[PDB]
């Protein structure tokens, strides 16, 4: 945070429930300097596109959509957005039933 500030998730990213892999998109706005981060969890081993879902970043604003569940990814998903100095997260469920 070259001037003062950290991580603060101006929008997380809503929830969502599908069969398997339909094609439920996401997005969460974060801020911070000089820039924020984002990083998906919460019991599929880091979001992070492992090989069932597909996260993505750009630079203030985080998202994630999923389309490629096997049949472990359950739904209840989240998002730990910090940055340099900040510590901030989301939440939202997206359950692939079948």
């Amino acid at each position: 945070s070259k001037t003062t500030l950290a991580a603060r998730i101006l929008t997380k990213p809503r929830s969502m429930t599908v069969y398997e892999g339909e094609s439920a998109r996401f997005s969460c706005d974060t801020d911070g300097e000089p820039v924020p981060t984002v990083t998906w969890l919460r019991k599929g081993q880091v979001l992070s596109t492992s090989a069932r879902h597909q996260v993505t970043t750009t630079k203030y604003k985080s998202t994630f959509e999923i389309s490629s569940v096997q049949a472990s990814d359950e739904g209840n998903y989240s998002v730990v957005v910090e940055n340099s100095e900040g510590k901030q997260e989301a939440e939202f469920t997206l359950t692939i039933q079948k």
